[PDB]
DNA sequence: GTCCGGGCG
DNA sequence: CGCCCGGAC
């Protein structure tokens, strides 16, 4: 592994933005919303991976398109240490209803996003004691409990890109005009309890084939526009 | 299974 | 907010 120092992102990330729009390779396409962060770890010679540690060493890289209205930061992902299982928790809350990309395919689906403070729709709500135990509820139902290490996301290399093609097609191009160094993290209890940072569940099925349903992993999700309330010290990069 | 990478109206 | 995907090993 390669651990990046700040010099080196810096200059990576002007290196990058100066490149201008960047295509999708014809092996990495896939028609896929994680395709920005596929790309942008292809820039910094970061192959694709499930590592658990910081993708740049002393910091972890993230990729988003500059949306106007900006869907939820995903931090990582973790099952629960205790408790149901997450597919157990598919198995009863989950719901079928068409794929929302291809209206002919049924499925059978979990994609919740769940707080503390309140219950969600579907009943479902956290409650953090410590970072080490965070419990989610149905109602007042005990579920599951989470215990999750920050250690990935203690610094964040959060880099922007503007876009030209339709989203997921073969021609969509990405421009990473805009980054933050976000260091510095709280802790995350109280973020949790005020319904700041949030988990999502996300998990699927198609109901004509023969698989078990695909768990993306409980991802701990916050917007960017609270990334203040994780972070005490944000630095403009690029 | 258990992580990785991210979305919409 | 309710709701939503593509992968890896």
């Amino acid at each position: 592994m390669k651990i990046w120092s700040k010099e080196e992102v810096v200059n990576k990330l002007h290196e990058i933005k100066n490149k201008g729009y960047l295509s999708v390779p014809t092996d990495m396409f896939r028609t896929d919303d994680g395709v920005v962060g596929q790309i942008l770890e292809r820039q910094f010679g970061v192959q694709e991976n499930n590592i658990t540690l910081g993708d740049l060493g002393e910091f972890e890289l993230k990729g988003m398109r500059n949306r106007k209205a900006k869907s939820n930061l995903t931090l990582f992902h973790k099952k629960p240490v205790a408790g149901q299982t997450v597919i157990q928790i598919f198995n009863r809350f989950g719901y079928v209803k068409p794929s929302s990309r291809n209206p002919e395919v049924m499925k059978k689906k979990l994609f919740t996003t769940i707080k503390g403070g309140r219950l969600n729709n579907l009943g479902l709500t956290l409650n953090a004691k410590h970072a080490s135990e965070i419990n989610l509820y149905y109602q007042d139902e005990y579920l599951s409990t989470w215990d999750l290490n920050l250690s990935k996301i203690e610094k964040l290399v959060l880099v922007f890109a503007e876009t030209i093609g339709r989203a997921n097609s073969p021609e969509e191009q990405f421009h990473f005009t805009k980054a933050y160094m976000l260091t510095e993290i709280n802790d995350i209890t109280s973020l949790i309890n005020d319904g700041v940072l949030v988990m999502d569940l996300c998990i699927d099925q198609d109901l004509s084939k023969s698989k078990g349903p695909h768990d993306r992993g409980p991802h701990l999700r916050i917007p960017i526009s609270k990334l203040d309330k994780l972070y005490r010290n944000i630095e403009r990069l690029l």
